[PDB]
């Protein structure tokens, strides 16, 4: 069969052929009629039976022989007389209506299908999400209209409780009753729940228009929507997407959905709503404009075992207005007032036409429903009585239940619906058990459920005794909320590459992951002495700052809502911004070197960059109050976040807009003059004092005081407690801008020597100036493999990767090793010829030097990048060479194809040889810069000074020269001046950042430089070396000095925030919202006062009379 | 001209992308000196004997669902945009305060006849 | 995938095909430019029978691309594909070309000192010329590349666009 439906679900055809009721209706004789009109009480005429077995009945005369015992006639039985054979009928039907198909689905199962099959039939066969509301409205049917107030806020409220809540709306379907008031409020909020609201008819197969047209095995029936006139018969109403037709009976019989509809009531409620949760799924009903066998209903579903709530809508009708008013004349429970016979019977007498003969049996079913009125909730219309039904349906589920608070809350949890429970919940009075609300903590952490997480702890749940290490090992481990898919894959690639079969996570390994992550030398908390020592053992068991946890939990689970919400809780908020930057990033990076098929490499890289603005707008927030005390943030150091600094995370996740912030740069600034106050100095004394060493002691330095910002070498701090002469000239030499230019004139010296020793003659020995300069790039490359081999991040593999990552370390290294082999040629040659340039090893040696040269002439670029002027031009520079590549590429070719041409044709009888190479290149090349050539272009005029060349095809040659000139200077040189002056601001706006941000790398590179420069480092590193074998810059704060700085950080923060919500709040966009919101809300009072005061007309009259 | 005429230059380029990536899904795999062998071979299995996108029929009704999906997804967020505009919310606040400014001047009236009540009702 | 459906991938896909036609393109020019560079003999020389194999073999190519491009009518399918800048310039590098050859071939050497024969100096020339337009159909390979197709196009547009200026 090939379908799970057609092998499982019935349809019962009425084989057994009963006489209609007895009597034919006229037409004397009676074999014709007793035929043909004679319907079966199964209710069709005789042939549409159709029964394969007693298909030959009718034609002898009919099935069952007449007289038969008139006692046997009723013996006809759905369940008996009825051959249960396949479905032949499930869709989808369509409905030609308001813009759209408005699809939907129909099963046609028969009537006594099973209860669990309509649920196998609900969630796989036709895969839906099993719901959290499941709202069961009733009434009457063929009703008229609703005031016009009342129509509009049914559906807002009955819409957007199931929209929120994710609720099925089960109806009878068909469009003369209860599911037109449904569908006519679907319409009027379609296209914004027309996604999340499942509604479900579970109508007969009788009562309908064409219950042939919805016939046929796996068809797509297009159902109409025209209200077929000169009948009585309903319709499918169009904004259902669900049916479940029941086929058993006939026409006009429709009975047979209470034994199922009740039943998918009964098995939902057996499901479990979440797999964290364990109440079961609720069922609510809306009873509006009943009926007779409503109010069976109703007290059929307040009695049930356990009771289904019940909402009554007053003015919708009669059973509504009726109950609200019947269950308003009683005690609470109770008894009726004064005897109320009378009163009630009455509106039942003339509501339902009784006369005492049916009269009492509903009163009586009406004092039983008042037996429980928490359960019948009525919303009580025209006194704004909970706001749009929505809470009145769902509190309905939160009145007297004997459910405890706990399961209130929960299903407030699963729903998502934060307002009912602050509001109709934590009421006061209220009383909580010890961790209930804790347990309730741990399930909206693993839901991310981030707006009952705030709930919780502002009620007062606390994050310092919540989190413990084996609920912190859940929320990693927890496969029920939004996972990370990658969090393994870096798990397994940090533990061994495998993984055992379920493995639960521990949190070593997310130390481990962190670390990996964090890069350099972090070393976290998890992966310590005490907590590996500790956990082995598993307050103790207690976090001292849970919230630095969970902001990694939320960070690695890629749960980015939750991670800024728990950012704006505790302490060290630039800090927490700027280590979620780069937990992102480096996630980022190893999504975008995995084989996955969700990158999720531009989800995580733009997480990375909200925090790492969150970091920005904080230091300007903190720059602003105090510049002094700002600076001081960038550099203290965490102690829960591995004694980093915040500048040194920023620098890791390679954050320009922090680093190249002005407050960074004034820090930067600060250090690079060390002790010297260079606001009262100027940079001639300092270079005057370099070469006049007592001058260093007539210098402005810098107190104590304002060095408190600056981070110092244990060393430098020590010779602040006072200023001696010999401590004076420590802070001279050890200063940064002092190395700067105390190796600045060196170089400058080094290349004068260079000059002249590749300017001047060379003899067999080397010069004095020439032993200097070997000298000077010796020590120079001393000092180079130094820098390497002590950088950061004790890799070597990663120390010598980040180095040749800079332009002028490639070019050092090249320089380097080019000398080296040009000394070594120049020197090691030997000469067997007296006149030099015979000897082939030594003028390669030299002729190294003059190229070699060339290389310390473009260093000098980088001692001028020093200034902030010039530094981002030289930066331009490398960024233009690599955008105006492709235009220099066309350029090339332009010049190929006019050189070969040109050499071609002036040049005939040409045998092979590289200098044709030279030839097709030299002379096109020249002419870009300005040599046409003039006397060679025609070279068969008198004026040539080619006269030789003159020849048969030479005349073409000047054609093709003015073409290739007027492609060069005319198009491109002119589109290269077009390209540079258009990508010039932005070109030279990167630059700066760029420039501003390697400053870093810069200004730390010179504290740890030697003070001697490279001729005379050698000493510097021969001493330190020894001194060594004899036995970073941080900033040092008091204990008042740490408790002032971590109530400055606080105090900015909150500043921050205040700003924000006092600039969005005074927005133009936000008051002409708020201002048309309340517009709105009073365009509705304005009217209700106009007809108060029209009702207080009413006065009027029967007042003056 | 240069960044106009760059912004044209962008879409002519990326335009007559698909002529080229198509021309090469019908070009010969060897190249014009060894393409010979392509013509002929080519030409000779002929006389022996466009690319289409394949769905199955369950993929098919999974992106006509799809483009059904997005299009409503498409006038939604043009509805929510136009009637969240400061424009349009500024003329509904417009139309909604004219029409206040003549009920609220109505139960002025109003109010000022029930003033001939007090008259009245207190003698 | 097996072995042999492995190459199939390759050798089909469109990024292999371009530069496997791509570095025969610049192999036939280097060929092409030692022609021209180099003195030219009454045989065509290896190099520069290759070089006319190249071209004989393009234009069948080109002859194919048109007779099976859409739209059934060839005067519609001639119209479009002139309507390119570079399948004019090949075409009339093309043409070009063998006017060049025939010449260069056909032509009887009366005299032994070469170039006292116009008819195969005419013929070489063309050779000489046509290269210009083997040269600038790389920009069409350049074009490839989303950085540089663009300024391709910025190029000839720039050009119409300047027209006035240069006219005064
Ligand atoms: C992180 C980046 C920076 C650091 C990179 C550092 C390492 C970079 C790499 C450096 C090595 C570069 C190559 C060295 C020269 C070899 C080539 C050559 O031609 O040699 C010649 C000299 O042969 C000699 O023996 C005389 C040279 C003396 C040694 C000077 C070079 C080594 C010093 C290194 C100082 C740097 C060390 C720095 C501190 C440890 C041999 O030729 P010949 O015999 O003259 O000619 C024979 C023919 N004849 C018949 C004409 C005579
Ligand atoms: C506005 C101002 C310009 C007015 C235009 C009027 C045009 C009138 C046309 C005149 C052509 C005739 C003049 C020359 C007489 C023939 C013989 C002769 O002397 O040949 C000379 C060369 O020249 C040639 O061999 C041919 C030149 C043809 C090109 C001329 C430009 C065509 C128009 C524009 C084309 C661009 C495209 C146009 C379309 C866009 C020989 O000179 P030689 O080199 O000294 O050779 C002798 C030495 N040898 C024996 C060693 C070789
Ligand atoms: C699409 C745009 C088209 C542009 C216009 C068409 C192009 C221009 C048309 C020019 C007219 C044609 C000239 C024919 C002259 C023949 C004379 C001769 O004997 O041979 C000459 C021709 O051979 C050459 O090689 C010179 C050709 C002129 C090149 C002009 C380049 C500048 C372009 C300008 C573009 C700006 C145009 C300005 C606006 C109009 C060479 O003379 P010779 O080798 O010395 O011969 C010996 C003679 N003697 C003994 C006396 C020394
Ligand atoms: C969609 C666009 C792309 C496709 C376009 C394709 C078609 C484009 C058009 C192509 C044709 C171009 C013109 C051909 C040459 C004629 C001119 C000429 O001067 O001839 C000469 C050679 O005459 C000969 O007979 C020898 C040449 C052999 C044939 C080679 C050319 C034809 C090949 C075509 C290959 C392409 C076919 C492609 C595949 C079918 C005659 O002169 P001569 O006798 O040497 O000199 C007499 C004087 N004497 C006394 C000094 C000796
Ligand atoms: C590593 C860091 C270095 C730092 C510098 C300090 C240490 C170095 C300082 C000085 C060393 C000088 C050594 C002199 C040796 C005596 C012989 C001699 O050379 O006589 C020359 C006189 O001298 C000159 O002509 C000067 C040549 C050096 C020019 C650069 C000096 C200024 C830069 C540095 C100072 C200012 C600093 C500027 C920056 C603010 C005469 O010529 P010759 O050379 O004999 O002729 C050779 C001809 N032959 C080869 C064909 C035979
Ligand atoms: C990483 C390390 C790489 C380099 C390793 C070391 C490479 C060492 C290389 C070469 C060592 C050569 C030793 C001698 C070999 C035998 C020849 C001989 O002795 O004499 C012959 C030398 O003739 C020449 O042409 C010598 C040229 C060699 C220098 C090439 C430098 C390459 C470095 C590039 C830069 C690299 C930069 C790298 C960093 C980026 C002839 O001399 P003669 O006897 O006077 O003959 C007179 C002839 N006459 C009659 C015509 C007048
Ligand atoms: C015995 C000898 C006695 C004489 C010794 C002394 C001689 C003189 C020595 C040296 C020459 C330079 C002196 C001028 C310094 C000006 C001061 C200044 O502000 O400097 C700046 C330059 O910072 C640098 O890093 C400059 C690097 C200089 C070397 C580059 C030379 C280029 C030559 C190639 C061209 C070819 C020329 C070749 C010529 C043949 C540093 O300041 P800043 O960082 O920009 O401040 C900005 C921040 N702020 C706004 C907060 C302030
Ligand atoms: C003897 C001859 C005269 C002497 C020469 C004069 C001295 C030499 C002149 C200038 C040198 C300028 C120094 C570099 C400045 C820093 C640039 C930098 O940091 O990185 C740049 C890379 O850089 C490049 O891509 C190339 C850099 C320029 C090389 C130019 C070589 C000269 C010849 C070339 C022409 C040969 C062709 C012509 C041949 C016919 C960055 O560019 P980016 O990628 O956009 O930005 C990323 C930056 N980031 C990673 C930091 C974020
Ligand atoms: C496409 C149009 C068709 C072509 C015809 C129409 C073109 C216009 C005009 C006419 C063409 C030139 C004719 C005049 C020259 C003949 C005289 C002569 O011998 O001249 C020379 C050779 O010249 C040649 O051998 C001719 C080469 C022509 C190449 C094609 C031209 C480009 C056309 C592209 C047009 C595109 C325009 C721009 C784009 C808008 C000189 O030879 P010689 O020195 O006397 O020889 C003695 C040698 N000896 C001493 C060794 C013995
Ligand atoms: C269509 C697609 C082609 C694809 C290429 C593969 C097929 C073609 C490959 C090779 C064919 C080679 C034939 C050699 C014939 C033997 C004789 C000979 O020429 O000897 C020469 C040696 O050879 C050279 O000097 C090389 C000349 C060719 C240069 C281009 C080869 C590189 C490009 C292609 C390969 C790399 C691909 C690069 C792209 C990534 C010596 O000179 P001559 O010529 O004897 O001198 C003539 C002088 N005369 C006329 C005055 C008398
Ligand atoms: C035996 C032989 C052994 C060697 C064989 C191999 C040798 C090397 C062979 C070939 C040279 C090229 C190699 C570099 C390729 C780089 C990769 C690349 O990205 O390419 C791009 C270039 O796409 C093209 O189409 C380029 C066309 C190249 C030919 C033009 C040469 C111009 C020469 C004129 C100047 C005169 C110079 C003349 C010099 C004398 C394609 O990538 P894309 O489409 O841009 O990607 C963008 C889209 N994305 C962002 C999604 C990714
Ligand atoms: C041996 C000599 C050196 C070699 C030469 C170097 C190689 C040659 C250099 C560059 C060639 C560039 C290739 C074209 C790029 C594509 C352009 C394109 O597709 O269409 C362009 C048309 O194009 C034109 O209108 C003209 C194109 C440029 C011709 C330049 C010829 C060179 C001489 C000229 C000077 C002679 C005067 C001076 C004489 C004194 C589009 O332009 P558009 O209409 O604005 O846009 C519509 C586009 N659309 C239809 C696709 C929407």
């Amino acid at each position: 069969q090939k379908s799970w439906i057609e092998s499982t679900l019935t349809k019962r055809e009425c084989v057994y052929i009963i006489p209609s009721s007895k009597d034919p209706h006229r037409c004397l004789p009676g074999c014709q009629i007793c035929q043909q009109l004679v319907r079966c009480f199964c209710g069709r005429l005789v042939k549409q039976h159709a029964c394969f077995t007693a298909s030959l009945a009718m034609k002898y005369s009919d099935v069952k022989l007449g007289e038969h015992f008139n006692q046997a006639i009723e013996e006809w039985s759905v369940e008996k007389h009825t051959e249960q054979s396949p479905t032949d009928a499930y869709g989808v039907i369509n409905f030609q209506g308001g813009s759209h198909s408005y699809r939907a689905k129909y099963v046609r199962l028969s009537y006594d299908t099973k209860p669990e099959i309509i649920l196998q039939l609900l969630l796989k066969e036709w895969q839906m999400e099993l719901p959290k509301l499941v709202i069961s409205v009733h009434g009457g049917m063929q009703k008229f209209e609703l005031h016009p107030r009342i129509k509009q806020l049914l559906g807002k409220g009955l819409i957007k409780a199931a929209v929120t809540t994710g609720a099925w709306i089960l109806t009878g379907g068909v469009n003369t009753g209860v599911a037109k008031h449904v569908g006519d409020a679907l319409k009027e909020h379609a296209s914004r729940s027309s996604r999340k609201i499942c509604t479900i008819g579970i109508a007969p197969w009788g009562v309908i228009e064409n219950r042939n047209d919805l016939v046929g095995r796996d068809v797509v029936a297009p159902y109409q929507t025209l209200l077929n006139p000169l009948s009585k018969l309903n319709v499918l109403n169009n904004l259902h997407s669900h049916f479940i037709l029941v086929d058993d009976g006939t026409v006009g019989k429709y009975g047979a959905e209470v034994r199922l509809r009740r039943e998918l009531e009964k098995t939902i409620n057996q499901q479990r709503i979440h797999a964290r949760i364990g109440q079961g799924v609720p069922v609510v009903a809306l009873i509006f404009e009943g009926g007779p066998n409503v109010i069976l209903t109703v007290l059929e579903y307040l009695q049930e075992s356990p009771p289904v709530p019940v909402v009554v809508c007053e003015g919708t009708g009669r059973a509504a207005d009726l109950l609200a008013y019947i269950h308003k004349q009683t005690e609470e429970g109770g008894n009726l007032p004064d005897a109320a016979e009378p009163d009630i019977i009455s509106t039942i007498k003339k509501t339902f036409n009784f006369g005492q003969s049916e009269a009492v049996h509903l009163f009586q079913t009406m004092m039983e429903c008042m037996k429980k009125k928490e359960l019948i909730t009525v919303f009580h219309i025209g006194s704004e009585d909970h706001q749009d039904i929505d809470v009145a349906i769902l509190t309905a589920l939160l009145k007297g239940t004997n459910a405890s608070a706990f399961d209130q809350l929960i299903l407030t949890l699963a729903w998502d619906r934060v307002d009912i429970a602050k509001n109709h919940v934590f009421v006061y009075g209220q009383q909580w058990l010890v961790g209930s609300l804790e347990q309730a903590m741990l399930d909206a952490l693993v839901m991310d459920r981030v707006s009952f997480v705030k709930l919780l702890i502002e009620n007062g749940v606390s994050m310092h005794k919540f989190l413990t290490i084996p609920r912190l090992e859940e929320l990693y481990n927890t496969k029920q909320g939004p996972t990370n898919p990658m969090l393994f894959h870096l798990i397994r690639d940090v533990k061994q590459g495998n993984l055992p079969p379920g493995y639960k996570i521990t949190l070593i390994d997310i130390g481990l992951v962190i670390e990996y992550l964090m890069g350099g030398t972090y070393r976290c908390t998890y992966t310590r002495k005490r907590f590996r020592l500790i956990y082995n053992s598993l307050e103790t068991k207690r976090f001292p700052y849970p919230l630095n946890e969970l902001l990694i939990w939320a960070c690695l689970m890629k749960r980015q809502v939750m991670a800024r919400f728990l950012w704006q809780h505790g302490e060290e908020s630039m800090a927490k911004a700027l280590v979620a930057c780069k937990i992102y990033r480096s996630m980022a990076y190893e999504a975008k070197q995995s084989d996955l098929v969700d990158d999720t490499s531009e989800e995580l890289k733009q997480y990375s960059n909200d925090f790492g603005q969150l970091a920005v707008e904080l230091l300007e927030q903190s720059f602003r109050q105090d510049e002094t005390m700002a600076m001081k943030l960038l550099t203290y150091e965490l102690k829960n976040w591995s004694n980093s600094t915040c500048l040194k995370l920023a620098v890791s996740s390679r954050l320009r807009p922090f680093v190249a912030h002005t407050c960074t740069q004034m820090l930067l600034s600060d250090m690079w003059m060390g002790r010297l106050n260079m606001r009262k100095n100027s940079w001639y004394k300092v270079i005057l004092s370099i070469l006049v060493p007592p001058a260093i002691l007539m210098l402005e330095y810098k107190t104590k005081a304002e060095m408190s910002h600056i981070p110092q070498s244990q060393d430098a701090h020590q010779m602040t407690m006072e200023l001696p002469i010999t401590r004076k000239f420590y802070a001279f030499y050890h200063a940064p801008i002092v190395k700067f230019w105390f190796n600045t004139l060196a170089y400058l010296g080094f290349l004068m020597l260079y000059t002249f020793v590749v300017l001047v003659k060379m003899e067999q020995l080397p010069s004095v100036q020439e032993w200097i300069v070997i000298a000077y790039i010796f020590t120079y490359a001393i000092e180079k493999v130094r820098e390497v081999f002590m950088s950061e991040a004790g890799k070597i593999s990663q120390k010598i990767k980040v180095w040749f990552s800079d332009y002028f370390n490639v070019s050092d290294t090249i320089a380097i090793i080019s000398f080296f082999v040009g000394f070594g040629l120049r020197f090691g040659a030997k000469w067997n010829y007296i006149n030099a340039y015979d000897n082939h090893v030594f003028v390669a040696g030299r002729l190294i030097y003059c190229l070699n040269i060339i290389f310390w002439y473009v260093r000098l670029l980088d001692f001028l990048a020093v200034n902030q002027q010039a530094g981002p031009y030289v930066m331009m520079i490398g960024k233009m060479v690599a955008n105006m590549f492709y235009i220099v590429v066309i350029m090339a070719l332009v010049l190929l194809s006019f050189g070969v041409p040109r050499k071609a044709i002036l040049y005939p009888h040409e045998e092979p040889s590289w200098s044709l190479a030279k030839d097709i290149v030299f002379h096109p090349y020249w002419m870009i810069f300005g040599e046409v050539y003039a006397y060679e272009i025609d070279v068969c005029a008198n004026d040539s000074t080619l006269p030789t060349i003159c020849g048969p095809g030479t005349w073409l040659t000047p054609f093709l020269q003015a073409v290739y000139l007027f492609v060069q200077y005319i198009i491109m040189v002119n589109l290269l001046i077009a390209f540079f002056n258009n990508v010039y601001l932005q070109v030279k706006a990167i630059s700066n950042i760029v420039w501003k941000y390697q400053r870093y790398h810069f200004i730390m590179a010179y504290h740890e430089k030697p003070v001697l420069p490279p001729p005379l480092i050698i000493l510097s590193h021969i001493v330190s070396l020894f001194c060594c074998v004899c036995k970073g810059p941080k900033l040092f704060l008091t204990e008042e000095d740490q408790k002032k700085l971590h109530d400055f950080e606080e105090q900015c923060v909150e500043m921050y925030f205040d700003e924000k919500d006092d600039k969005f709040n005074s927005g133009s966009e936000e008051r002409i919202r708020v201002t048309f919101e309340r517009v709105e809300q009073m365009s509705i009072q304005i009217k209700e006062v106009g007809d108060r005061v029209n009702y207080i007309k009413r006065s009027l009259q029967s007042l003056d009379s």
